[PDB]
């Protein structure tokens, strides 16, 4: 049971480009499929998702992570402005679209392999809300779970960035998730580390408060990365608990019952 990792690059508009990895154990049958995105620091080989990605591998799933088109700019030499335009929530969302409709057009490596019926999605901090938003704009997502994340999109620390300020602005209703989490009838999963940043655990009990149709998972002792943060020696008791209890909500919602 060898775990398979296939590099693949999708190329956008212009100079643009999206790296991205298919991690898989090969059973020559077709798996669900658990989509990744990284937080707004992260990028697909930071601290734990090299480790996560595998895990869920071994685990039964075709599994795919990428870094967002803002890191391979960045990496491209860039300029501020064009990095900070990528940066927004609305190019998340439309990255993952790229992701996605070259998952559901078979141009992933070993896509043979992916039970596209079957898609759920799992995002970091900021790329937690922003998985929310797409899954509930797209029937085709099963489910998603959000991790240190979920509440709705806002300015991002550190230099002001214009272009996300402009997006959360022209966004106010489309991005948020309280509301989105209210009406979306796929089970949505938020898992908490209770070490996190305290405004962060506010935004957490009022998305709870207004959706309480949907499971919320708290960590008491763990912080905004379970203590996988950069580099990954090893896994914590944090990110295993994360990952059964990822497991286990995602296989708990495969069959219909009612
Ligand atoms: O209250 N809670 O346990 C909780 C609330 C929000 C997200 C995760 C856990």
């Amino acid at each position: 049971a060898v775990v398979v990792k296939k590099d693949f690059r999708i190329d956008l508009e212009n100079e643009l480009f999206i790296r991205g990895e298919v991690t898989l154990v090969e059973d020559q049958i077709k798996k669900p499929v658990l989509v990744i995105s990284h937080g707004f620091r992260g990028y697909k080989d930071w601290g734990f998702w090299p480790y996560v990605a595998a895990w869920f591998a071994e685990r039964g799933f075709y599994v795919v992570h990428f870094d967002f088109s803002r890191v391979g700019a960045l990496n491209s030499g860039a300029d501020e402005a064009s990095v900070q335009k990528l940066s927004t929530v609305s190019r998340e969302l439309s990255d993952l679209d790229a992701i996605l409709s070259n998952l559901r057009e078979h141009r992933l490596p070993l896509a043979e392999q992916a039970e596209t019926e079957r898609i759920s999605l799992l995002g970091h901090s900021r790329a937690g809300g922003s998985n929310i938003i797409f899954a509930a704009e797209h029937s085709y997502i099963g489910s998603v779970i959000a991790w240190n994340g979920g509440p709705p999109p806002k300015a991002a620390a550190g230099n002001p960035n214009p272009f996300i300020n402009d997006d959360v602005e022209h966004n106010k209703q489309r991005f948020d998730t309280a509301r989105l989490l209210a009406s979306l009838t796929a089970p949505v999963l938020i898992i908490q580390g209770g070490k996190d940043r305290e405004a962060l655990l506010e935004g957490q009990q009022l998305l709870k408060e207004a959706a309480p149709n949907q499971t919320y998972i708290s960590i008491p002792d763990a912080d905004h990365s379970f203590g996988g943060e950069h580099p990954f020696h090893h896994t914590t008791p944090y990110l295993e608990e994360a990952l059964e209890v990822t497991h286990s909500f995602i296989t708990k919602h495969y069959l219909e019952h009612h």
